[PDB]
């Protein structure tokens, strides 16, 4: 009957073209922004309003805007909701300045994930903190407290930081934090807690490496000798372990007999190969090499065994320990790609990798895995046949390998210190 749109004009009751104003259209049951120009807003901001396609006013919803990168939320009266928390399909969301969504980020006590929503009753590990914070049922970080996770217990202290390696009380929070309930072998002493997780007792053990009646013995946790009196203390160095300073220093304080050395990984070298071989030769400290392989099939076995040979004849590497194919269930940073799950196939890659170096005249060439791995996915003969380099961070290797007799190794740990040596250290047993 009376105001009317033309085009993009709006003509009001009066008969005039509005201009620099909201008008709100009965038939549609909407707001509408009219520009200085009397044509209406659409696809764009107008102060704290959104305008959607065709002009109408965004009201009680979401709205995605390709420029600003954002979600926003707009509000019951249109306005986008900012520096505030707004409950919206049954999950809480937080609103940052200028109306940008938080996401993937703490907001006080706090987390968002990728899509916005309050986390409740999650685990998080955020690498900002280098921690593991626990999300509890009310959204706020567990703090000073207890927390039963998926059947275990949990200890969460000031700021919210995952207790691990450590004691709260009579309990201990082992290494993945979950609270012990059966034995704990460290400080050389075994302590023995009740399933329900107090302290029951500590025993005082001898194990490690320990020199008794006159000579050097390595006994496991289960206090079982390993090897002879002429069992060899191994470490295996990376760039990880940032530039080790004094390696006379290492070898003499530690009593270590050797080196395995990092190469690097598939396609790269490692930071302080170059340094590390150059001391190691210059002292003529024993040592041998691996490398980390992201192979997925032969012709990336062939390139790591070619890249192997690179390194060595690069650096005149004294090889006294073997050359090590270090294989492990390999996975990219960005996860675009993971290792073949497939025996078969690692059949294929070990082999290739074994016969291109051999090949190329070296014959003092092996595998190292984790025992769990060479239970499932590296079990078969021709796998096995060159293991003789064991990861196991446990009380005992308790694996036997029917395929390879002679010399072998069992890193018992990932977390030794020692002299000389900044943060902590792999260490084997040469038996
Ligand atoms: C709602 N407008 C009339 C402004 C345009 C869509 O027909
Ligand atoms: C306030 N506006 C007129 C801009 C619309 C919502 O009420
Ligand atoms: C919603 N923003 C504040 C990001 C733009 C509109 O003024
Ligand atoms: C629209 N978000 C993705 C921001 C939340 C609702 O799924
Ligand atoms: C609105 N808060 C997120 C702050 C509390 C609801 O869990
Ligand atoms: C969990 N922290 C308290 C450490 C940071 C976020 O508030
Ligand atoms: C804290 N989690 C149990 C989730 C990780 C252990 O590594
Ligand atoms: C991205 N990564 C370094 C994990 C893969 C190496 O090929």
């Amino acid at each position: 009957a009376a105001a009317y749109w033309d085009g993009d004009y709006y003509v009001k009751d009066d008969g005039s073209k509005a201009q620099s104003e909201w008008i709100f259209d009965n038939y549609y049951k909407a707001w509408f922004y009219i520009n200085s120009d009397g044509r209406y807003s659409q696809n764009e901001w107008h102060g704290n309003y959104y305008l959607k396609s065709g002009g109408y006013m965004a009201q009680n919803e979401w709205i995605y805007d390709s420029n600003y990168k954002s979600w926003f939320y707009l509000k019951s009266d249109g306005a986008y909701a900012h520096q505030e928390w707004q409950l919206i399909g049954n999950k809480w969301y937080y609103f940052k300045k200028w109306g940008y969504m938080a996401k993937s980020q703490w907001q006080g006590s706090y987390f968002l994930n990728g899509q916005g929503a309050m986390i409740q009753n999650e685990w998080l590990y955020d690498p900002a903190y280098s921690a593991y914070f626990y999300l509890k049922s009310d959204g706020t970080y567990a703090n000073q407290e207890w927390q039963k996770v998926g059947g275990k217990w949990y200890y969460f202290k000031k700021w919210g930081y995952m207790a691990r390696n450590e004691w709260q009380g009579n309990y201990y929070l082992t290494g993945s934090g979950a609270m012990a309930t059966d034995e704990v072998i460290m400080d050389g002493a075994r302590y023995i807690f009740a399933a329900s997780g107090e302290l029951k007792e500590k025993k005082d053990l001898n194990v490690g490496w320990v020199h008794r009646d006159g000579k050097r013995y390595f006994f496991n946790n289960r206090e079982e000798q390993v090897g002879t009196e002429h069992a060899k203390k191994i470490i295996d160095i990376s760039e990880h372990n940032g530039r080790i300073n004094d390696w006379k220093k290492v070898i003499d304080e530690n009593e270590v007999d050797g080196v395995i050395v990092r190469l690097g990984y598939s396609g790269k070298e490692d930071k302080e190969l170059a340094h590390n071989i150059k001391e190691l030769n210059r002292l003529g400290i024993p040592y041998g090499v691996y490398l980390y392989t992201y192979a997925e099939n032969e012709t990336d076995a062939e390139n790591d065994a070619k890249q192997t040979i690179e390194l060595i004849k690069k650096y005149n590497m004294n090889l006294s320990y073997p050359i090590y194919y270090d294989v492990q269930n390999w996975e990219y940073v960005n996860k675009s790609k993971r290792a073949p799950s497939d025996t078969d196939t690692w059949v294929k890659i070990i082999n290739k990798y074994m016969d291109t170096m051999k090949q190329a005249g070296y014959q003092n060439v092996y595998v190292y895995s984790y025992r769990s791995l060479l239970q499932t996915r590296l079990k078969h003969p021709d796998i096995l046949k060159h293991v003789n380099w064991v990861a196991a961070y446990t009380n005992a290797l308790e694996w036997e390998n029917p395929y390879y007799s002679g010399e072998k190794g069992w890193q018992y740990t990932s977390s030794e210190y020692m002299k000389g040596i900044q943060g902590r250290v792999d260490v084997s047993v040469w038996y």
